[PDB]
C-alpha cells in the first residue's frame, strides 16, 4: 500500500473491454475497484456457492476469464485491466 503525495493522483487506464463495461475511461484504483464492486453488488455477481467468491458474468468471463474467483482475487486481476495511461516509445508491439 502506497498512495501518491503532492501531485497528480494515481490513475490507471481501463482495458478496452472494461473501459466500456464500467465506462470509466481512466480513474484511480480506489475509484475503479469501487465502480467494479458496485457491479458485483448491482449485478449480484456474488457466487451462489460461496460468500467470498464471485462468479464473473458473461462479460467478466471475457475480461477476467475466471468462472469463479475470490473477492480478494478481484484486485489481483485488476492490475491486468489497469494499464499505464502513458507512452513509452514509438511503434507499438
Amino acid at each position: 500500500g502506497s498512495s501518491g503525495s503532492s501531485g497528480q493522483p494515481p490513475q490507471f487506464k481501463l482495458d478496452p473491454r472494461l473501459a466500456r463495461l464500467l465506462g470509466i475511461h481512466t480513474q484511480t484504483r480506489p475509484v475503479i475497484i469501487q465502480a467494479l464492486w458496485q457491479y458485483i453488488k448491482t449485478h449480484k455477481l456474488q457466487d451462489p456457492h460461496e460468500r467470498e467468491f464471485v462468479l464473473c458474468d458473461k462479460y467478466l468471463q471475457q475480461i477476467f476469464e475466471s468462472q469463479r474467483m475470490k473477492f480478494s482475487e478481484i484486485p489481483q486481476r485488476l492490475h491486468a485491466l489497469l494499464m499505464p495511461p502513458e507512452p513509452s516509445g514509438p511503434s507499438s508491439g
